[PDB]
């Protein structure tokens, strides 16, 4: 239930797979490398993974090569960072009744699917809650593992700049710095990073911008065959939903990306104060107040829209009193 | 002259004019009502100016309306902040040599043109200095302050993501969001506040935008008929010359905005190595190893554009 147990579980175990969430994102690869390392700093047979391709962007970081898709490994004990449903680990959730499991993550709508579980949404990042495993294990840092764990606090606040950058969020950034975390290497890798393919992506996006209640509500769509066109992917349109929330009066951006064929994701950003992770929720997926999201599988973008802006634009009218 | 020294000068003076550079960025206007609000506590009397317009994403922020433009002031001391040379404080210069006066800068360039000169440029933002001069002086910080002094440390930082952005940025940044500085409303005012135009504008930017060097230099350009076309200003071009940057493999980004007609300003950023501020500085500029500008007057852009490209290629060769 709390850290205490679950750094109990975790020293028990010697064999140890630890699992990320498909679709990964900073935290994801945050905290699955953060976690992996320390453990193996401690003498223990640890194999990482993630049911998904990991983006272009992580190329470079220290082992990203020890997350992998199709591990070969007999684990005594499974650990879930960063994914609120079994659903979100993708084809190792067929581990979930065969193998003991910990769940580590910072979603509010956990579903505890762990043997074990320590779920807090008091902190930003699940790389935060791994920081503080990987110290109570005694685990030293270097700069390589400072910068891997320095890396999901960063993206999951946006780099500083979201709603959930409190106190706390700082004072981690500022000791994994203190420990060589390279800061500089995080944002150059994440932020500056850009095909030129993505600008003709964005323009596209623009171009099907539909505005919505005086233009406070703005959504768009990438069907595959325009990812197609572009010689683009899902990594490359990683940032559009955060630039339409960033036009001038808009209070929630949605974007619908079609990759790969048939895989409809839907992204959300609120500003102010509409709770996007109210209407994702509701929907299937999950998230937070200011970004939410939730795939749909054999579905149509005719349909999807619809269904998706039909609930969002009631919430938000309801959101008025 | 060090901090000590400084923060005696200010105690010793009751009535102070605390002065920021023309085309002020979020640094000055954070080093500018920092100082001044700070020294307002001891029960001074202070005036905050800048010789320019405060841009429109300010327009929010705690006591912005005490930068003025014209200030009807008789100050026993003038107090520049952020500015490296008398030319970037404009008409305010013509204090200088009547009333003593304190510079506090982190250029490296700064010409040490005050009777007492604090120059450190192993701070990321003159706002850091600030916040060591307030503390030295025993001022409390409200919120409001925080706020105001936070500003200059993340926008200085491109949000903690300029190589600048080392330990003393984040202790700062954490101690001042403990005492209650607003990181979400300072990100939403500066970075969530673009006008549909300015994003017609960056595709202009990008039809004129050339990679030299295997994509390794970008540069583009903003005529001044170019602004008026999108019905945009320099304000609405201010974070572009960071997209350019951001695109994968360059290493140097340059961009040239005519705005109003007959002032070409230059601005560059780099990623890994590159010193931008020597191209700058040998130009007539300044500023940082990897954001430097520089700006002319009465000259044609399309003489000025080979001419500074010319110099970037060459600096850039030797720095090889
Ligand atoms: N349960 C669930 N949460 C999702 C899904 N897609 C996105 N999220 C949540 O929404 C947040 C933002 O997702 P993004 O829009 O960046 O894809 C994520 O951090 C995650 O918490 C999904 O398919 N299922
Ligand atoms: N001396 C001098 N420095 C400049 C000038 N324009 C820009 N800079 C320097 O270059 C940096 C980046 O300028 P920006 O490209 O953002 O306009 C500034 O922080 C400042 O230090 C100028 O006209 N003169
Ligand atoms: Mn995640
Ligand atoms: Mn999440
Ligand atoms: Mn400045
Ligand atoms: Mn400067």
């Amino acid at each position: 239930s709390g850290m205490d147990e679950i750094v109990k579980v975790l020293s028990q175990h010697d064999r140890i797979l630890v699992v990320g969430h498909i679709m990964p994102d900073g935290d994801c690869v945050s905290s699955v490398l953060s976690l992996t390392l320390g453990l193996e700093k401690l003498g223990k047979e640890v194999k990482a993974a993630v049911d998904y391709k990991i983006p272009y962007v992580f190329e470079k970081f220290p082992y990203i090569d020890k997350i992998e898709e199709n591990p070969n490994f007999d684990p005594e004990l499974l650990v879930v960072v960063n994914a609120s449903s079994p659903d979100r680990i993708g084809k190792f959730q067929d581990l979930l009744d065969k193998v003991p499991s910990v769940v580590i993550d910072h979603h509010s709508t956990n579903t505890n699917f762990g043997n074990w579980n320590w779920v807090d949404p008091s902190f930003a990042a699940t790389a935060q809650m791994i920081f503080r495993i990987n110290k109570a294990l005694g685990v030293e840092y270097d700069s390589n593992l400072a910068t891997l764990n320095y890396l999901g606090i960063a993206t999951n606040t946006g780099f500083f700049r979201h709603s959930n950058a409190d106190v706390r969020v700082f004072e981690d950034a500022y000791k994994l710095v203190k420990m060589g975390a390279d800061a500089h290497f995080v944002a150059k890798e994440i932020l500056e990073n850009k095909r030129f393919e993505q600008f003709k992506l964005f323009a596209e996006v623009l171009e099907r911008l539909q505005l919505l209640e005086n233009g406070k509500i703005a959504y768009s769509y990438i069907d595959y065959d325009t990812y197609l066109r572009h010689n683009c992917t899902d990594e490359d349109s990683a940032g559009f939903v955060g630039e339409l929330r960033s036009i001038r009066g808009v209070e929630v951006a949605v974007l619908f990306m079609e990759f790969p064929r048939g895989k409809i994701h839907v992204s959300m950003r609120s500003k102010d104060w509409f709770n996007v992770n109210e209407v994702a929720f509701e929907l299937g997926g999950g998230g937070h107040p200011r970004a939410a999201g939730v795939t749909f599988e054999g579905k149509k973008i005719e349909e999807v829209i619809p269904r998706v802006i039909n609930h969002l634009l009631k919430k938000f009218k309801e959101g008025v009193e």
